[PDB]
């Protein structure tokens, strides 16, 4: 029952992505409220920041404790440019969440290639959450194409931040 | 009522410290439970990680929204070596918390030098919390000098993780 | 423990400002609802009027009772011109609240220059409230730049008038 | 249904009286507790200050919103001399409240002279309150003629500040 | 983050003052009830004795535990003369409480001179309480100038011994 | 029914002992937690400090009020040396409590020699409490001879600080 080093590597990479994405999202949330005058969009992005810097990373660490895998902490992130407006901020978040889905697929494929069924089981959570988080972000992006009034959008977002049988 | 760039710089530096310290503490918490077989010490360090990556950073961002100061996100951290044992892990945390106190003092001094009384008010929270957090860490360090049995220490720590009128 | 006459003067000046600002705000609230057809903006300005003519002045009087300082009542205010629209009404309120912050800073500086630490303690409330009140006003100003529909703005304001750990 | 300019003038004058009387009463309340060592008399005068700077002025503004009358804000008040003792302080309040009654009578007379029955209806509140407020003040004045002991008077006043079918 | 020896000295001095003042107040409370036949005045002075020998001293000790400062216990007090009457007993208490305020100011000044912002934070409690305790004592002193009947005064004091947003 | 001057003297001496012992115990409690890293032992000694500086002294003062005896306040205490360890700290407390018992016996003997049966009745409380307090202290001393692990002792003490039909 020796741990897979490839899976160990891939999951340390996912830990990093989650840490760094959450830090970018914290800045993006600040910018939503401060510069773009959209506090509820900020609360949405802040809640996603906390999701990435919380359970998304913690489950990897917990799993590692259980199987012998080593946790690595190497984090480098800088927000050097901000999107121009709020539509583009949420569109950037979307693209980053679609990339999460790609990364998770690769891990699942690797687990099966490695006959690591515990790792294939563990990553099902992230397979499901990849679509859940993408859908939540997609719901907000759409509002920017349904209304040209920031305060309507803001009112719709505040009802969003106030489980599906499959997608959680 | 123009914002101080020195104070802006100093507080962006404190944001970074908090982010990075919290990430080191997350790794240290993992190591406490996994390698040093001390789960309750890990819960203590995890709760401190979440304090640093939460309110400690968020208050700076909130303050910036209110005053015009710019938030910067530039984070670089790597855990390249781990302390040898649990005593030394909590002693490293202590040293890092004593350095927090030094950094906070400098900000308070600067605020007064700048006649930025809103910033002197805002940092009182961190002045107080510098001693509070240091004391919490100090209480754990002491246990390692009061007992040579990991499980006694663990039992004492679990009652610690289950407000002072001045120190919060 | 003799009272500072400079601090006495400065705080009698702050009492006057608060009385007079509250009276201007009462008129401005009336104008918001009557002429600009924005009743919820009026309730916001009325609540700020009552804040200025209440606790803001009362705490100064209470403090004076406790320390020997003399209260002076000399009030002169006339609303001779009204802003053209609602955006400009809330922008005028903003400017007047930013000036409050300047005045409070001066008092805090003076207290420290005078070694009047009771007065430096007493004014911390106003240091904090200077930013709190400015932020509340800033939140409303922003709405006028996020929507060109008075009734959307009105709906957003009514959820605002229906404590932060630092800013109160 | 065009608004009466005479009634508009008279009611803007009553608004001013109420604002200014309330400000004098706030100072007088401070003096009662601080200099005359009578805190409960101060609470009585403070409650009358808040009555004058609250409902007494607000109803005029509300009425104006409803009928087209213009609100004017021109306030000038200075407390340049204080009565010598507490008896005389409450006797001054009395005289000022008896003058309120005269002013209200004039408004009622004018409304009838103008065939402004909405204004005659609106001022009935102030006709009634003119006697109510005068009676409350009269009850306190009497105590100063019933006892030569400040603390007896104070004890009687504190039970006063802890509706008649006609007088409200 | 080395502790200030001057601040250590000054706070050991404040500990002593509090211990000794509380012991004088215990005797003074006894004298109020026994010799001056004023039991409620005694309960007031006893509650102040317990305040000085409790939180006032304990917070200093707690603070010392947290920062490395050394507690010293050197106490010398003797009540060799008693004031002649009750008015003078409460007037002596007043003078001793006004001196507390002077001593606390000096500590705050020293903390700022020393750039000891933790100590400046810790002493804010005592800055505030210096005025609070003085005001409580002042309220009783006044009664002796408002009535020449011990039992009226006693009745007023018993309602006093049966938080302000700023002064606690 | 004239009061005994010998009993008056002896009870003024017991008042002094209680005041001074309580002050030594407050320092000893501080040392237990700070230097000896034993917070629960400190809470035990702090509770004994408060017992001595509270009821133990107050009952003497109350008794004096009732019988004509004069209270004297002459207090001199300095903690010039601290015991080396925690065992010795609690052993010093023990010795001081055994001496309390001797002193109380003398008072009881004197009361009977003086035919002061009210004083013999009053001191029964202290006769009983002499053994009660000694037993409480004895229970802690024993722990230091039952375990060589500070944290076991600490855990046992914390269940002690979380009435016998005879001994109270
Ligand atoms: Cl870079
Ligand atoms: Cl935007
Ligand atoms: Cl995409
Ligand atoms: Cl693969
Ligand atoms: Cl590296
Ligand atoms: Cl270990
Ligand atoms: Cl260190
Ligand atoms: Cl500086
Ligand atoms: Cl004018
Ligand atoms: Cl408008
Ligand atoms: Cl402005
Ligand atoms: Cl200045
Ligand atoms: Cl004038
Ligand atoms: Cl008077
Ligand atoms: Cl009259
Ligand atoms: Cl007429
Ligand atoms: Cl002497
Ligand atoms: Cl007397
Ligand atoms: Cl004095
Ligand atoms: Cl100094
Ligand atoms: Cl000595
Ligand atoms: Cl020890
Ligand atoms: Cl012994
Ligand atoms: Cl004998
Ligand atoms: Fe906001
Ligand atoms: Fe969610
Ligand atoms: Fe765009
Ligand atoms: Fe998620
Ligand atoms: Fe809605
Ligand atoms: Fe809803
Ligand atoms: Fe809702
Ligand atoms: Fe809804
Ligand atoms: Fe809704
Ligand atoms: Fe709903
Ligand atoms: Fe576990
Ligand atoms: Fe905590
Ligand atoms: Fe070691
Ligand atoms: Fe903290
Ligand atoms: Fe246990
Ligand atoms: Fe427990
Ligand atoms: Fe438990
Ligand atoms: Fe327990
Ligand atoms: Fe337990
Ligand atoms: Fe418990
Ligand atoms: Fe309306
Ligand atoms: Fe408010
Ligand atoms: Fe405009
Ligand atoms: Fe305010
Ligand atoms: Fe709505
Ligand atoms: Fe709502
Ligand atoms: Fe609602
Ligand atoms: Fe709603
Ligand atoms: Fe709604
Ligand atoms: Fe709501
Ligand atoms: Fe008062
Ligand atoms: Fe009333
Ligand atoms: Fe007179
Ligand atoms: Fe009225
Ligand atoms: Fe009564
Ligand atoms: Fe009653
Ligand atoms: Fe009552
Ligand atoms: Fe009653
Ligand atoms: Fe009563
Ligand atoms: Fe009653
Ligand atoms: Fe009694
Ligand atoms: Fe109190
Ligand atoms: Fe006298
Ligand atoms: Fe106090
Ligand atoms: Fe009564
Ligand atoms: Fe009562
Ligand atoms: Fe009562
Ligand atoms: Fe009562
Ligand atoms: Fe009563
Ligand atoms: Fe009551
Ligand atoms: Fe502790
Ligand atoms: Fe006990
Ligand atoms: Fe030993
Ligand atoms: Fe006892
Ligand atoms: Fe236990
Ligand atoms: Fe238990
Ligand atoms: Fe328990
Ligand atoms: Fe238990
Ligand atoms: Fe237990
Ligand atoms: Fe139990
Ligand atoms: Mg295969
Ligand atoms: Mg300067
Ligand atoms: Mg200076
Ligand atoms: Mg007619
Ligand atoms: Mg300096
Ligand atoms: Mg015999």
């Amino acid at each position: 029952m020796q741990k897979s080093n490839k899976i160990n590597d891939a999951l340390n990479q996912h830990y990093k992505l989650n840490v760094e994405l959450g830090l970018v999202y914290a800045h993006y949330a600040h910018v939503a409220d401060d510069e773009f005058d959209m506090p509820y969009l900020g609360k949405f992005i802040q809640h996603l920041s906390e999701d990435k810097l919380g359970v998304h990373k913690e489950y990897i660490s917990d799993y590692f404790k259980r199987n012998g895998m080593k946790l690595k902490t190497d984090v480098s992130v800088a927000v050097k440019s901000i999107p121009s407006d709020a539509k583009a901020l949420i569109q950037e978040v979307y693209a980053r969440e679609n990339e999460v889905r790609d990364h998770v697929k690769a891990i699942a494929k690797l687990a099966l290639a490695e006959d690591d069924y515990e790792s294939f089981y563990f990553i099902q959570w992230y397979v499901r959450d990849g679509l859940k988080d993408l859908t939540e972000v997609d719901d907000v992006v759409k509002l920017f194409n349904s209304s040209n009034d920031k305060l309507i959008i803001e009112e719709t977002i505040k009802e969003m931040v106030e489980e599906h049988e499959i997608w959680g």
